[PDB]
Order: C-alpha cells, then sequence, then structure tokens
C-alpha cells in the first residue's frame, strides 16, 4: 500500500467512481452543483483536480451543514459534501474499501457491502433466542464530533503506507464528513453524507470489535451503534464498564452514561427495530417501532 | 456435481446433528403431534435409527402439516401450516444439503430465504433499479404457490438437477404434508419462519426458472418468495411485460396469476415486502419506509 494514489486517480477507477456517485443521487454541497453538471465539471476540471490531488493541493470544500425533518416530528442533522467531493471520495473507498473488509468482523454491518441494518437484527435475535437476552446498550456520541483526527490518522496508517493517501483522508475529516444516520429512522435510501466517512468509522470501530471478539462477548454493531447480549445481569453490569472504559479510554471516543443502559430485549429500540417476544412461535421478533 | 447419492449424505451423523441442532435453534410452534422442540432430543434417542431406516427404505410417513391462524398486526388472519418438529428435523437434513447445489443456481436479485439474504436487500436493489429511471412498476401478484403448483411439474424440474431418486421420493412426500410459505415477512416482521426450511427452497427451484427467464428478456427484478416486482422505464412497455410474464408465468411454469391484485404502478402505490416507496425531492431519488 505504498502507491495507492495512481489507483485511486486511475482511469478506470475515476469513472467506476463517476458513475457511482451519479447513480447515489443525494443533496448539494456548498458550491449547490447538482449531480447532473458533475460530467461537464470534470470534462473541465478534472485534469487540475487530479494534479492538485498528486501534489496535496487540492482543497476540500466545507460540508454543507443541512436539517432534515424526523418522521417523529424531530430534526437530524446532516452534512452534505459537494458532489465533487463525494466523487473523489468514492474513488478513495473503492480502493481502500476492499482492503479493509478482510480486517472487519463478521457481526459489523453499517455502511459495508452486502451488508445492511436488517442482518443486524436478524443475528441479534438469534443471539438473544439462545439464551443472551440481558442487554448491553452502550450510547455512544456522534463520531466525527469526538474522534481525535490524529489518533484515527495514526491507525489508519498502521495499514495504509501511502502518505498522499493519509493526506487527502485527513484534509476530508477537517472538511466535516459525519454518519448520514437516516437508517434509524426506518428509512431505506443511499446515505448522503459521502462514501468515505462511514469507512473511516469502521477503521476506528473495528478495534472496539476486535476487543469484544477476544473477550468472548456476542455483539452487533451498525456504524457507532453497538448492542452487546450476555446470560445474566451480573456479566451485564462487567461488560458494561469494562467496554465503557475501554471505549473512552483506548478508543478516544465519548459514552453518553445516561442513554447507555442495561435492559432486556423487550425494552429494547435498536436500528429503528423494536423487540418482543412471540409466545406461539417461541421466540423473540422485531419489527418497525413507531 | 454427483446428485446421485445424496440420501447418505443427509442421514449423516454430521448432518443429522447439525439439523437437529438448528431446528432446536429455530424454535417454533408445535406441529400435529404436540411435540414441543424442547422433546425432540429424546424423541430422537428413542426413534432416530428407526426414522433413518424408514428414509433410507422411502417407508417413513411424514405427518401432515398443522393448518395455523395466525392474527396480524391489523386486520385479518394469516394462514400457516407447521410440521412437526420431527418432520421440520428432516426437512432441515434435506435442505443443508440441497441448499449449497442450488445456490450455484440462483439469480443474484433472488432474496427470499437464501442464506446471507433479507428482504431489506431486495428494497435497496429495487430502489437502486427505480433510480436508475425504470420507475414504472409490473406489480405481478401470484396466488400461493404451495396452494396452486403441480407436484409432477416441481418434482420433474428438481429431478433435472437431483438423481437421487431416494431424495425426490422423501420431497414429493413432503410436497403432499402440505408445506408453505411462512409470509410473516409481508408485516415487516423479522424472525424465524415458522413454516419448515424446506418449503421455501423448493419455491425458489421452480420460480428460478422465472428469474431466469426475465433475465433472458433483459428485464430489472427483484423477487422474494412468490412475491416480485419488475421495473421498466415507460408504460407501454409495463403493459407488454405485464402480458407476456404473466403468460409465461401460467402456461410454462403452471402457477396461477392473480389478475386483480396485479397491476402496474408507479413507486409510491407500489407495498412491497411491508415497505412503501416515495419520491425524496431533497436527495432526489425514491426511498423506503415501512408502510402503515
Ligand atoms: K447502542
Ligand atoms: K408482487
Amino acid at each position: 500500500t505504498s502507491n495507492l494514489m495512481e489507483q485511486i486517480l486511475s482511469s478506470d477507477n475515476l469513472n467506476r467512481a463517476y458513475l457511482q456517485v451519479v447513480r447515489n443521487k443525494g443533496a448539494e454541497g456548498v458550491d449547490g452543483m447538482k449531480y447532473t453538471e458533475l460530467k461537464e465539471h470534470l470534462a473541465k476540471n478534472g485534469e487540475t483536480i487530479k494534479g492538485q490531488l498528486r501534489t496535496r493541493k487540492y482543497k476540500p470544500q466545507p460540508a454543507r451543514r443541512v436539517e432534515i425533518p424526523k418522521p417523529d416530528g424531530g430534526v437530524r442533522n446532516l452534512g452534505v459534501p459537494t458532489v465533487t467531493d463525494r466523487f473523489i471520495q468514492q474513488a478513495i473507498a473503492q480502493v481502500l474499501t476492499p482492503i479493509y473488509e478482510e480486517q472487519f468482523h463478521d457481526h459489523s454491518y453499517g455502511f459495508r457491502p452486502n451488508r445492511c441494518a436488517q442482518q443486524a437484527i436478524l443475528t441479534a435475535l438469534n443471539i438473544m433466542n439462545d439464551g443472551n437476552d440481558w442487554i448491553v446498550d452502550i450510547d455512544l456520541e456522534k463520531f466525527f464530533d469526538t474522534v481525535n483526527h490524529d489518533k484515527l490518522m495514526t491507525l489508519i496508517g498502521r495499514t495504509i503506507k501511502d502518505g498522499d493517501v493519509i493526506s487527502i483522508v485527513r484534509k476530508y475529516l477537517v472538511s466535516g464528513i459525519m454518519i448520514d444516520d437516516e437508517y434509524e429512522d426506518s428509512i431505506v435510501g443511499t446515505p448522503q453524507g459521502g462514501n468515505l466517512s462511514p469507512l473511516l468509522a469502521n477503521i476506528m470501530l473495528n478495534e472496539l470489535d476486535k476487543e469484544m471478539e477476544k473477550r468472548g462477548l456476542n455483539f452487533v454493531r451498525y456504524a457507532d451503534d453497538c448492542i452487546i447480549m450476555v446470560g445474566s445481569e451480573m456479566s451485564a453490569n462487567r461488560v458494561m464498564r469494562n467496554i465503557s472504559r475501554f471505549i473512552e479510554e483506548k478508543l478516544g471516543l465519548k459514552v453518553n452514561m445516561t442513554k447507555s443502559k442495561v435492559d432486556r430485549p423487550s425494552g429494547l429500540k435498536y436500528l429503528g427495530f423494536g423487540f418482543y417476544f412471540d409466545p406461539r412461535a417461541h421466540q423473540f421478533k422485531a419489527k418497525p417501532h413507531a
């Protein structure tokens, strides 16, 4: 992974990145450029953009902060990169994703190819129905509002040795990329925050998956939303204290001690799903909660 | 592969053990014999050797499926056929050797009751096809697969791949026992189906013929069990696809199309796998969410 930049900037990879970003649709960035204007924009400035990326002279535009009304009356915050930056981010992620997919845990389902929130629900249900119905529900503060940039780029540097890639990735951190949490409202759609930041979140949170796997804990995780499932409150209280302490001391993330809870499946809301026990089928099941 | 001696793999100690563990893990309602899933191990300890002897000699008689009416989240009832836990155990043992065979034949846009696949994946694939411009929905509605499928036609199709006569025999008998598709997924419910783990595979085998025909015609589609939607770019193209595919489904597959509920529609009027659809003008894309 010494010279990944030319792979990212290859004719095939950029052509695939353009087509994918056009298919993604999504709202506009601060420049107001819609997805239909990207082809003409790249036909005129594409080579200039490639040259700036090669020399670390490309200036990413700041993400546009938008407020999207939620179906429960509330509002959610979203940062929308320009369609040019979403194009570049997709080009970077097309190269970084195959590298990091072999590292990732099978119970991580957020923003990964061929994975979705419904799989996380069914996997959690199978674990609950095995007798692990004491839920350690650790609530984390927003990942990109709390993650340390230098700590995140250092961890990425353990796998990615191309300095030019490290540079452009860091510049996108400061641009304000974040995690589109539309999935929490049970809405199925294409995320609008670009295709780089969720991978960056999975890289850091993969450290939590590895720690939980070493401790033999059963879990599922979707982006920064994880639940751990154990067989008793005794083990649930111990896991709650050990994992939260690991998240803050080793990962540098922030645990919301007010929203975090030890619970049973009946009172659990996860990824927009509610859980209930079916006495006819003799099993816990899930469905979208109101 | 060589499918002439599959019954030996079905009745092997490891396959039956994995089948027993999976069925106990699935739990589910009881069959006509009233035997609970916690009573299977004792039952197999006593009669397991006899059962496999009967299965080896085509002398095992499956019990009929227990017909149950399940109330739905809001409104009417739901018909469900529950095999006995013993028959669920044998069906799982059969499916464990047949599923890897047919997984090599199945279309990538078939998502019902398949390993590492779920309804949300069908929704997202459909959304991507709609957002590419194919937002005219051919919403063909099929009568219940196992209420209309011809048993001879289905077994003849299975025999094209499976050459083991003992497997063909026990699978046909399970068709007669009344296995069917647990359509709990239509209510957006995520959970373990109760209709056994053999009938969904058998329905996918027959409907795989529909997938190959649609792929041959260059049609964009997603399918979940017997619930399929086809997406085209115009209404005139939607009417011709509706007439051609419905005729193919009935004349070439022997299944029955409900002409009343089938319709050519737009995404906003589509209810599919418990999801409704709508266009987001700020994101410039169709999206989906659980309908009321
Ligand atoms: K959580
Ligand atoms: K349909």
